[PDB]
């Protein structure tokens, strides 16, 4: 299943969370969070959904909490060491890494990671530059860190975290500044799906191969996305809600690699963008 987490119908902050299942191409709702979460990171761990940060509307979130779909429950769990928004999170090696964000008063360069055994999060390096609203994405046993925004320009850059040395280095850009971007791996290669670029809400997908260190452009969604998720099930890539410019959606579309298209599928039940997304 796809879980669709928080974010933001356009006058509100949500809660809510909905499950999509492909067979029947029907998303329901769920145990909602213990708090709106809008810019709320989410990842798989361990059988869990961890939603990570956000924003509830009136304050900038340090808090996290895991859903256990065993009991339909979320429980809130050890909360970062910095309020995150705009966050984004992945995992990699047993470890749930949250990367950059926006505390309300600055936007971040920090990075830290969960470990689920020991119910702790401690700081490890920073990104070279602040990003918040910044896809992220394991690959080959690396965290890359997707565009963004350090607070005075959106970003096309790109860095790489190797766990082994505790580094962070720039590879190539994007082809076009992205913020509120989603990004997923599929067939060994990053996806960065929409996003805003300063002056635009961008309906582009680029696709990185490591291998040749480059991005290139590949079919466009159908409708303008930024604050979008992005999850990939059953060899498709989903992305879910967002915000064109002038509505938040809820439409989703998923991308065949084979065909380089995408298709609309079932909508959300509710508008939602700066949603979290990931598959359980």
């Amino acid at each position: 299943l796809i879980y669709a987490v928080g974010g933001y119908d356009g006058n509100t902050h949500l809660n809510s969370v909905e499950a999509y299942d492909p067979e029947r191409n029907e998303w329901s709702l769920v145990a909602p969070l213990s708090t709106r979460r809008s810019g709320v990171g989410v990842a798989v761990l361990n059988g869990l959904i961890y939603a990570v940060g956000g924003y509830d509307g009136n304050t900038h979130l340090n808090s996290v909490e895991a859903y256990d779909p065993h009991h339909n429950e979320w429980s809130l769990v050890a909360p970062l060491s910095t309020r995150r928004s705009g966050v984004g999170v992945a995992v990699l090696n047993g470890l749930i890494y949250a990367v950059g964000g926006y505390d309300g008063n600055t936007h971040l360069n920090s990075v830290e990671a969960y470990d689920p055994e020991r119910n702790e999060w401690s700081l490890v390096a920073p990104l070279s530059t602040r990003r918040s609203g910044v896809g992220v994405a394991v690959l080959n046993g690396l965290i890359y860190a997707v565009g963004g925004y350090d607070g005075n320009t959106h970003l096309n850059s790109v860095e790489a975290y190797d766990p082994h040395h505790n580094e962070w280095s720039l590879v190539a850009p994007l082809s076009t500044r992205r913020s509120g971007v989603g990004v997923a791996v599929l067939n060994g290669l990053i996806y960065a799906v929409g996003g805003y670029d300063g002056n635009t809400h961008l309906n582009s997908v680029e696709a990185y191969d490591p291998e040749r260190n480059e991005w290139s452009l590949v079919a466009p969604l159908s409708t303008r996305r930024s604050g979008v998720g992005v999850a990939v099930l059953n060899g498709l890539i989903y992305a879910v809600g967002g915000y064109d410019g002038n509505t938040h959606l809820n439409s989703v579309e998923a991308y065949d690699p084979h065909h380089n298209e995408w298709s609309l599928v079932a909508p959300l039940s509710t508008r939602r963008s700066g949603v979290g997304v990931a598959v359980l």
